[PDB]
């Protein structure tokens, strides 16, 4: 058994072991990490999106893990380009924002994966 919640437990700790059989848990299910009660409600704050806000010295390492989870699942649309819904923040991507917070790191790990840097 696996939730959002206890997957904001991951992204708020950033922990590699508790990401063991999670793609087995996708599987379980047959649904990805695009699912909107995986992603939050109103913001669409995926897991990704918290990992960003994590910020273990401006690396959180188990976003590579969770990016090798989108890559693995084979989700059609890969949160790497996934963006909010409502309008509070919308279509921030929280890749885009994390620039925000600064610290090189995470945009060039992520620029391997290959996001889009057009994106309105």
């Amino acid at each position: 058994r696996f939730d959002r919640d206890r997957l904001f437990s991951v992204v708020s700790r950033g922990v590699p072991e508790e990401l063991t059989g999670l793609l087995e848990y996708l599987r379980w299910n047959s649904k990805y990490l695009t699912d909107s009660a995986y992603t939050e409600g109103s913001t669409g704050k995926t897991c990704l999106m918290k990992a960003v806000l994590n910020l273990q010295d401006g690396v959180n390492a188990c976003i590579m893990p969770l990016l090798q989870i989108d890559k693995d699942s084979g989700n059609p649309k890969p949160l790497v380009n996934a963006q909010c819904t409502d309008e509070f923040y919308q279509g921030h991507s929280a890749l885009h924002i994390a620039i925000e917070k600064r610290s090189l790191q995470c945009v060039k790990l992520l620029v391997e994966n290959g996001a889009d840097v057009h994106l309105r």
